[PDB]
């Protein structure tokens, strides 16, 4: 049903996703000595699609500033609540205008599968490009390819916190060439009772090949990484391709 | 939603239940164990809202004869290949009349909470009498009395069995002299995706005194045991009052 990350999905994105292991510190100082290694004085991020600011709530503590970009606005909300010291723009990945470059531009937990075909993925990349200053690094976590999706895949997981309990399952299935990710939500809590809630999505399964691609076309030179933070490895870009 | 044990919640009762722990090859040793102290003689069984004859298929291997009554006809035919070699009745409690007694009447798991109001629980009572033979046993697993029932009770549980994966959460509320009890699953799996289900039952509180009043009316003597299979205890009866 919903595909916006919008109302109680964003309420609960952050307590699901602590609940399935992810661990933003750890991936936030993974990042911040990746950025470094490319650009050892690297002091600014922009961080796009950055959902809830969790990424970005830690990697204040390795950059002298940083700074958001998020389609949903109430994913914003959570966001700007948890880093108000920073700014965090209401905006697309595909065509955002800053007028200013940073250190280090990331995109992060396969945010860059919401793109619909090659033309958005090569024009994120060129507005990434356009927001990383000369001596930077683009960093986008991307989906799975078709070579390391895995299709009928069921994950299912409980977690309780401040009196309620959430489980969330999600199946993702090969629609064309994407998944179709269906995933559903039971909340209970002794005062609340319990609540159903779903969300679907179309994320697009882009070739490593063609997320290359997308890097040259901005001027960027690209790397792969396998595995990274969430099993889908992770590309890196600097301008000077 | 479904108040009936029908269609899809009819054929996750198994699994969910044995998903929580429930052992019903203990219950019914002990449950032989126990008819055997009031009836050392005992030969027959009648296992009355035996669902899918999970207690039955057990019991055939303590007692010669075993027989259900069970009213939801999707339950009753789980339990008629469970136990093909046994007669399963389909029926009602309040009103059954099977023209033969046994050397127990058994009706586990809190079944009896279905019965609303004390005439129904008393004309029960009266049933189960009316099936017992003069040196046997009756034994009701209530329900919760008002005095060891929690309201706003979460019980949330995954199980995983052929390549399913269910989740079932409770949430148990006070609605006037009864639980409101509503029942949420999640069945995913590979081939199926992921479907929701929902229950939703008004289970009587009766107290024990009610309950040891229905038993006086039909002639039987009354023990109640705290504790019991499923934390609500067992009441015992035997006739001759
Ligand atoms: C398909 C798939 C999943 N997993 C692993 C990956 C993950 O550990 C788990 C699936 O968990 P779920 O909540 O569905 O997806 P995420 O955690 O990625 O969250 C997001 C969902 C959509 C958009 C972005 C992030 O199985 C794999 O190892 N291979 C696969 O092909
Ligand atoms: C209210 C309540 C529950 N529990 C325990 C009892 C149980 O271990 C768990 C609740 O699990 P759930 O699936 O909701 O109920 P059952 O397993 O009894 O199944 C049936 C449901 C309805 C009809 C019959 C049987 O919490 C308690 O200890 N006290 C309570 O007051
Ligand atoms: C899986 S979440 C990842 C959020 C965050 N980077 C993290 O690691 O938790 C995907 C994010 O992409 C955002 N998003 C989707 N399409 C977008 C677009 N065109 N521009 C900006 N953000 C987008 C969603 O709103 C959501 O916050
Ligand atoms: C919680 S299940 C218990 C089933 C079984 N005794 C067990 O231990 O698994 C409650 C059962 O009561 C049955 N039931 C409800 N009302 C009934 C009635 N009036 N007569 C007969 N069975 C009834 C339901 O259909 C269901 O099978």
């Amino acid at each position: 049903p919903q595909a916006d990350y919008s109302g109680e999905i964003a309420e609960l994105y952050d307590l699901v996703h602590q609940g399935k292991g992810k661990d933003y510190h750890r991936e936030a100082a993974d990042l911040a000595a990746l950025v470094r290694r490319h650009s050892p004085k690297a002091a600014s991020l922009l961080d796009v699609a950055c959902g809830t600011g969790m990424h970005l709530r830690h990697l204040a503590d390795s950059f002298g500033t940083v700074e958001g970009l998020e389609l949903s606005a109430d994913m914003l909300a959570i966001a700007r609540r948890r880093n108000p010291d920073a700014v965090l723009h209401h905006g697309d990945m595909r065509d955002f205008s800053l007028g200013r470059r940073f250190s280090a531009v990331t995109c992060m937990f396969s945010s860059i599968g919401h793109l619909a075909g090659q033309a958005e993925l090569d024009a994120a990349l060129e507005r990434f490009a356009a927001h990383v200053l000369p001596d930077g690094v683009v960093v986008v976590e991307p989906w799975w390819f078709p070579e390391n999706f895995t299709p009928g895949y069921v994950a299912a997981g409980t977690v309780e916190a401040g009196g309620t309990t959430v489980t969330r399952v999600s199946h993702s299935s090969r629609e064309g060439e994407a998944t179709r990710i269906e995933v559903h939500y039971l909340v209970a809590g002794p005062d609340r009772g319990i609540t159903h809630h779903e969300e679907s999505h179309r994320i697009t399964l882009f070739t490593r090949e063609q997320y290359e691609r997308a890097f040259t076309a901005a001027g960027l030179s690209v790397e792969f990484m396998p595995g990274g933070p969430s099993g889908r490895g992770l590309f890196t870009g600097l301008p000077g391709a």
